[PDB]
């Protein structure tokens, strides 16, 4: 069974055929690829975009989506094997995966790290589970991974260099302040979709601390290899802006700190410089700027650029809906 | 672009054109009016009738609502511009409303005031940054004001009646006890929509205290000044029930006291009896009551009221359903 | 008004009908028996098979399911009659029933006890209070029996066994481990349906405090009357599962021990060996075995057993969605 875990375990042509069909869902947005079918949305976290995204998506193809989030509605549920289930959850993603899945035909799933331990979280149990038991087609909503992000991120870049081929362009991939250490799925996933589309990725960030896992920056080579792209690691910012076509902004805990956060406070402190603002942007070669959302205004990104019309932010998420009912009419 | 904001920025003729089309789906509550068409309904506060009402009218119309609330599954939204978003907000309305702008159709919105100070609370700020940076229509599903009761309460008082023409009716909006301190919102548009209708308005509130706001003092005046009615504040009970051939009733807080609870609760406490029981009812002129409604039993009205022949609650209820079917057609 | 509050309530003809009309919906599970109509799903408390399957059964059924969860969403709701209503309750249910069914063609409710008092709890005051204000039918999505899940535990049986008529099978309803005290309801239906399916029945517990309710032992014995059937409490292990044809598990609170429940705590954690194992399994004729779900691994049954292809726990949770859509179609 063909899941979207992420765009790494898809080919080159299959990720083409779901960018363009996602083109297609935009000019042509009603349709019946879902009639009569349904999605289950599975969410350990917050979500705005991709949860309204995807109940929508669904409805436009004669579809319907279930929400569901585990403490609120749904009984919590347990993902280890073999262990008395006398705790907090009464459940185990055994049983709700196949029950699931004699209801309905797709299942979305959200589940942020819990920042204790990056060896743990790093191994994406909570997908994983979801896709061994599963008998339907899984699609991750977004764990250490956003491959939906991906993909929007992707097609907006090509419209808005009215181009599918974006190899060439200057890709800077910059770690932005925020109060707290967030997830680096984002992040992950960016690096993952710049160098597979085979463009000069830069990965700025603060300190070596601040570079991603192993496992997407050897993806983010692989991918270079294969595209024709670049891959490069910057601590400086101005090296890293000049004269490029994209920047997106994210922001997260260094790995190294899991389950230490203490002395990372003051380490993320003493970069709050490295906010997206015009001065870094008016380096670049003209430019276009992106976050993935939600934002934070003069944290992450400075007022005068988020409004500036070099920022396709809110294209990106509204490509969300069309990329997605890409995947879900490609995994039915 | 048109909004539903308040019954105020709306001419007679509009209001009068939405009530018959919201009779018009009475009769006929299967429609395609929003066929493929979407709304997002965002609530700050608790909510079972306009929840409801709107999830249900826009599927009878062919259309689908996705329900959002802030904080606990969508991200809080901040307000304020220009602000350095470091505290509990991830993202901005000016962001929330332009996705949801590629998302659906029309966005609704429910953000009663914090009761910490009304300076604040009666600006609106909620609604009045979804209609800034929204690209499609906002419906006011209760801040300061209630304008979908508003034309429940009409119709199902035109439908008491067997006319729309109210002129010459007594109305009588009355104050009522209640253990703590509410929003002012079905109040203040009760006020607007009874004047507006042209009736003979009396407010009948405890103490000069309790009088709302000027602003809708003000449009009750322009509201007579041009239907032909009445207005009147009165702190006397059979006075104001005399002959009455409406009673509203609706608790709240005084004003001045925002922020300033703790004096309140005294004074609230010892007009327990302003309570709509049969006693008053009988001095009126086998006039009707109603009330918005969550209501509290023998607190805002005895058992007898409400279960009385002349209680047309359940009616202003279920118009929400056909007046807001009304709106959203007539948004799209 | 036809209702579906408990099986007991129906003849074993209109049961019977419901069973075969599930058994056609699973052939065929799209359909138009409820075009335009939709159904109110309140929630006092948590569900994943409930809430999905009920939602799906609407929509492939061309309705709408409306989800309201009092205290999350909608608002609190008061059941008792003339009380002052200054508590925490800002609305009755005689309003909540009359205004959703203006709204709606089917209400169905989940309201587990509350374990203070079952005195109080055994009289079904939600359900019943639904049932009573309620101008349209009313379902039980759990109270203090879950016919529901009842005609999803029978239909799958009949389905194991290639038959409608269970009669003459060794059906043995055993208590089971868990480490707090929970509702009896579950275990209540399965008494009811297995007298009224006509097996011999057997009430595994570990000592005579843990008997059900004699309403439902009474239920029971008119059952084993007029379907030939038996009915058996047994506080032996071996002696009960001993050529047993089905075996369902349910973990539940001394009744004797409501509001008191320190002292059970011992008494339960004496009888950890109840968890429904290999072992006993062995000893059954190749029997099935089944839970209601959410089923904790380890404590109620062990892995081994769950896994085991004499599960049919995931047919019985799948039949939930036919046999609901069954009960709607019948009540509209
Ligand atoms: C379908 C059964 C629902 C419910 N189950 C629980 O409340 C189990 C909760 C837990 O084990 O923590 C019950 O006991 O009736
Ligand atoms: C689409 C991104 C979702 C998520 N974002 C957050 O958790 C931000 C929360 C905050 O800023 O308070 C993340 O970091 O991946
Ligand atoms: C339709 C009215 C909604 C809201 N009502 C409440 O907040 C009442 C809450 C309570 O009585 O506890 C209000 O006062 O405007």
């Amino acid at each position: 069974l063909k899941h979207f875990l992420n765009t790494q375990d898809w080919s080159r042509a299959e990720l083409d055929a779901l960018l363009t069909q996602a083109a297609l869902f935009k000019r042509n947005k009603l349709g019946s690829e879902l009639k009569g079918k349904s999605i289950a949305l599975v969410f350990f976290n917050p979500s705005m975009r991709t949860r309204t995204s995807f109940e929508l998506g669904a409805f436009q193809l004669g579809g319907h989506a279930v929400v569901l989030q585990p403490g609120k509605d749904a009984w919590p549920i347990e993902f280890n094997l073999g262990t008395v289930m006398d705790g907090d959850t009464p459940e185990h993603i055994a049983e709700v995966a196949r029950v699931l899945g004699r209801y309905v035909d797709l299942i979305g799933v959200r589940a942020f790290p819990k920042f204790v331990d990056w060896s743990k979280d790093r191994e994406d149990q909570v997908l994983k589970s979801f896709a061994k038991y599963s008998p339907v087609p899984v699609i991750n909503m977004e764990t250490i991974t956003h491959p939906c992000q991906e993909l929007a991120h992707a097609l907006a870049l090509q419209e808005h260099f009215g181009t599918p081929d974006l190899r060439g362009k200057k890709y800077v991939l910059t770690w932005t302040y925020h109060p707290k250490p967030l997830n680096t799925a984002v992040a992950n996933s960016a690096l993952t979709i710049a160098t597979r589309m085979g463009m000069d990725v830069t990965l700025l960030c603060p300190t070596p601390d601040y570079i991603l896992d192993e496992r997407y920056m050897d993806w983010a080579a692989q991918n270079v290899a294969e595209s024709g792209g670049s891959l490069q690691v910057s601590h400086d910012i101005d090296s890293a802006y000049a004269g490029a076509d994209v920047v997106y902004a994210k922001s997260w805990g260094a790995l190294p700190f899991f389950g230490n956060w203490e002395p990372e406070k003051p380490i993320r402190d003493q970069y709050q410089h490295f906010i997206v603002d015009e001065r870094k942007m008016a380096l670049t070669n003209n430019g276009v700027f992106s976050h993935c959302l939600p934002l934070r205004r003069n944290v992450k990104a400075t007022d005068a650029v988020m409004d500036s019309p070099n920022c396709i932010a809110i294209d990106e998420a509204e490509n969300r809906l069309h990329v997605q009912k890409a995947i879900m009419a490609a995994l039915v």
